[PDB]
């Protein structure tokens, strides 16, 4: 049955929520929170790149790939897509922050 195949691929079909409150949260934690979420999305990234490689493709690309390849390399370039959006905007507030702190300090940074 169409409806239930369909049920399981999705069910599983799932990002680790303890990730995705985390990434909620990068606009009010403090910076070592931040970076410990940081090291923890590469981690993810990580994994990510390693499937790719063995689908033998990067992140912008176009041997005949089944459709079963295509979703594949699909739904990992999407996370991955996803996943680099997030930090980014990490990396962004952790940047606000920094400054910051140079600005409490009556400093700049090197620049």
């Amino acid at each position: 049955m169409e409806e239930e195949e369909l049920s399981k691929l999705l069910a599983n079909v799932k990002i680790d929520p303890s990730l995705t409150s985390r990434i909620s949260q990068i606009d009010s934690f403090k910076l070592s929170e931040l970076m410990v979420l940081k090291t923890d999305i590469e981690t993810q990234l990580e994994a990510y790149f390693s499937v790719l490689e063995q689908q033998g493709i990067g992140m912008d690309s176009a041997y005949p790939r089944s459709d079963v390849d295509v979703l594949q390399v699909t739904m990992i370039r999407k996370n991955v897509n996803m996943l680099k959006n997030d930090l980014n905007h990490l990396l962004q507030r952790s940047h606000v922050l920094l400054n910051q702190h140079f600005d409490n300090m009556n400093v700049k940074s090197n620049q």
